[PDB]
């Protein structure tokens, strides 16, 4: 079999990128391991930025959103007994974040692309790599019991942390990063109106807090929990309890609790990769990189690694200039530090950590009480968090 | 014997306090351990801010430092072959750092001192502080062998980190919080013109280094060096060789080298003691808190506590109004820990730290690279750097 593009995974990077290139007359076969029905399962993010609003209308897959999608002005960071509001629309210079459940990204592309007709093969089996750094790559893969080959140019590995891809490259030419976080999020999402028309994030003596949200019916709560539990001991009253003992008084009184639809307990990772490509295969998204996503920014920088590998392989097709494509990593690498600061000092200044001595604790909360009541360090966290500038690529 | 305010130490705190004192009405004494010429071997110092310009103004003693210290409006940070520059009158909104040595700026107070009449005991050995709870404190001490006792109103320590007055707090009545860290600043003071017009503070691969300056013909330079050495092993040659070794290649060929005058290593350190006061003593200065060099604070949080402690003592005397005076802790550890933390951030952006892992070069580079190339980061460093306002009293 044969294709211009082959891209193994999709999910969020995998369908963009996909669908980017099909309307630009390239094309490109998708390949998942799972069903649709199990991808579709994934609750993940909430807050999206302007950079993947913009892809997601240039894909013109941007409808629902539209409708349905919340745009949010400001976030609010309960610390001390204070409470704080980042307006992030003035402290920024207009941007906004878009509150939309991934779920719900994730079903207008999979919809989309199936109205176009473009190839996706869901339960393909043992995905292999081959070939890389020749004039002729190959994906062999598995579907119901049949080994098949499929002929690309070009494979971008959008297949996230446990993908096949990035154990495709000889570990000797790639630096890994790593920093593994002492605790995890314990989420819960329910079908109740929201405790605030804004996200509330929250350092709280017992460990952290989020109060998140899907739509005007549906939230998404966390709470920091220790890297021995599992979800069965975690009761929905159980839950309840902890995150009202974790928030302001006037919130927790406010607060519509319900059964959950879903809970589960995600661990934390800041995780980088370099180089990101390898021949002719260009990681993109989470086979890349990990973030904690404390500051929202996963989804960040998935839709500027596939914008920049969209856009350089226009030029690769379109223009024949594929000389660039070499210039990938140390573009995407610019921005994936920046989100990746970002993420860790937004973690470190909101969790509790083990065996903090006296000094860490009254420094980590002085970090709070100033980048909170100055305005520069108000505009340091809000222009991070509403996404920096783009890259540019010549 | 007997006085209003008794002042235990005759550096840049005790000195500053009993000037302010004194030219209000309100007498003092000054008990001092060493000699005028021990207390001003101690080079210390270069970079003084707006409040303490102010005060020593406010006390009549500004006129050599008009002459002769000098204005500066940036500093540089050189890290990773890049050079940038801050500038600090408009990241802050005019304000500027005044860059005139500390054993100047002792001179100057104990030669106005000495010319108005007020007493000063140097060679005041063994001082033990009494009755601290009681109506009438009392300090005893020994004069050439004769022990005798200073009655006072009240007792102000600014007898630094190894003074007796904070050991003469009952330890449970106090809370510390410290951190040592794993290197010294090895300094060298010479009588050569500067490398550069202004500050340049160095991150390089081999460890920290410094450019300051004491005149134009005078200069201060630091590396950092490991807790285990000893000047005797860094001859004035290994030092600049040194120190040229961690500088940009266009820094270290216009560098002007010549003998020291001064050579000594400063263990660094961050402490801080919560209260800041017992009964009728209240510790000010560097008895009361540390910061590491790094930010250039010590001597703005002396200021602020002697600024603090001034008008709340004439408050006390000039108006009956003595209540407000427990309101000193709480007014001055507000200013500590925001200067704190800035000396924290500071020191672990720009040192080199033993057993850093991958993760963590990388994330302190991108910090410095953050920081530095963003207005609202800037803008976070210049404001810290020239001072934060000061606090409402009533
Ligand atoms: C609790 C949580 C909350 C988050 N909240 C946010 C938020 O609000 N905002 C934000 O920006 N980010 C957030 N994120 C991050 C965001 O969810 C991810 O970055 C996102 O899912 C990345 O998209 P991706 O397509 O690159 O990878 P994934 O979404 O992981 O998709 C990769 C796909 O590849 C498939 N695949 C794997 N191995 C193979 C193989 N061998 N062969 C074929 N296919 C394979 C997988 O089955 C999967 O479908 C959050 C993450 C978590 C965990
Ligand atoms: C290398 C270095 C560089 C620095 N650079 C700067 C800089 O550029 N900018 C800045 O803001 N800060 C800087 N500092 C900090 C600054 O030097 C200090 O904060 C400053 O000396 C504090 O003044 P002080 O009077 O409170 O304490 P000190 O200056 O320590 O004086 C206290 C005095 O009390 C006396 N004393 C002690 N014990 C007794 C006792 N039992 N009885 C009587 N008297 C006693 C001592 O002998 C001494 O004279 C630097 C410090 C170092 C070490």
């Amino acid at each position: 079999m044969k294709t211009q593009v082959a891209i193994i995974g999709a999910g969020p990077s995998g369908l963009l990128l996909g669908q980017l290139l099909h309307k630009a007359g390239i094309d490109n076969v998708i390949l998942e391991r799972q069903t649709p029905d199990y991808v579709l399962g994934r609750i993940r993010a909430g807050v999206l930025e302007q950079g993947m609003v913009d892809l997601l209308r240039e894909a013109g897959v941007d409808r629902r959103m539209a409708r349905d999608g919340l745009v949010h002005e400001g976030v609010e960071i309960a610390f001390a007994g204070q409470r704080r509001r980042i307006d992030l629309k003035r402290l920024s210079g207009g941007k906004t974040v878009t509150v939309y459940g991934q779920t719900e990204v994730t079903r207008d592309l999979m919809e989309a692309r199936e109205a176009c007709g473009a190839t996706t093969v869901y339960q393909a089996a043992e995905v292999r790599l081959h070939d890389l750094q020749g004039e002729r790559p190959y994906v062999t893969f598995e579907r119901d019991g049949e080994r098949l080959r499929l002929d690309c140019d070009y494979i971008a590995g959008c297949d996230g942390f446990h993908g096949i891809s990035r154990q495709s490259i000889p570990a000797e030419r790639l630096k890994v990063f790593e920093r593994v976080y002492p605790f995890g999020w314990l989420g819960l999402l329910a079908d109740t109106p929201p405790v605030s028309h804004e996200l509330i994030y929250a350092n709280h003596p017992r460990g952290f807090a989020l109060c998140s949200q899907r739509s005007a019916t549906r939230s998404r709560y966390y709470v920091q929990v220790p890297l021995s539990e599992k979800v069965e001991d975690w009761s929905d009253e159980r839950f309840w309890t902890e995150l009202k003992a974790r928030l302001p008084s006037e919130v927790a009184e406010k607060l519509v609790t319900g059964p959950s639809l879903e809970k589960s307990i995600a661990p934390l990772r800041s995780f980088v990769v370099e180089p990101m490509q390898h021949g002719r295969l260009f990681l993109a998204g989470d086979a890349a990189h990990i973030v904690p996503p404390t500051g929202a920014k996963g989804l960040d920088l998935a839709a500027s690694d596939v914008s920049t590998l969209y856009r350089l392989l226009l030029k690769a097709y379109r223009e024949g200039r594929g000389e660039l494509l070499e210039r990938y990593s140390a573009i995407c690498l610019r921005r994936i530090w920046k989100a990746e600061r970002f993420s860790w000092w937004m973690t470190s200044v909101l969790h509790r950590f083990p065996d903090t001595d006296a000094f860490s604790q009254r420094i980590q909360q002085t970090e709070l009480e100033y980048y909170l009541g100055s305005e520069a360090g108000l505009a340091t966290i809000a222009e991070n968090y509403v996404g920096l500038p783009y890259e540019e690529i010549e």
